């Protein structure tokens, strides 16, 4: 079980226009056969910091989502909305397992 | 969801006490109606650095957690296991939520 966090820090202008987006892909995600968790979070004190905690079967499922119309579609979206690069840790899951 | 991550670096020899203890939590976590994940993780390359990621539905859930036989075991037998003390982020939950 593959996971990874991605910090994600939006334009306050465009907060909107993230949430719809994430939405989408949200959305598009829990659906996969491979995904296992696609929760989105916002960090307890900055307001536009969010964090997507994903995790999926292996890395294969992982591959699988990333040529996914919807996760494709995202990328594209989120470009313009952020306010720097995403920050990404990664994570073996152990339990459940 | 009450969303935290808690990074625990455990003793090299204590390793199979820390599986022992968290294997109980994560079962008796899940048989808790109010726990939506219990996931017990492991850094990337570090061997002996852990991560748990803990999710209620609100902070009353939080507090009946608490209260359990298996949290308590947990608490106590962490102490001997650990080389520094804990880090713990709380996030704030918004999918799956109302913002779906
Ligand atoms: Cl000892």
């Amino acid at each position: 079980m593959h996971v990874t966090l991605v910090e994600i820090n939006v334009k306050e202008d465009k907060v909107d226009q993230f949430i719809e987006v994430f939405r989408a892909n949200h959305l598009g995600s829990i659906r996969e056969a491979g995904n296992l968790r696609f929760d989105v979070l916002r960090d307890e004190h900055i307001p536009t910091r969010f964090y997507i905690y994903e995790a999926y079967t292996d890395e294969a499922a992982v591959a699988i989502h990333k040529t996914t119309p919807h996760y494709l579609q995202c990328v594209e979206q989120l470009a313009p909305l952020m306010t720097g690069p995403r920050k990404k840790t990664v994570f073996i899951g152990l339990m459940p397992g």
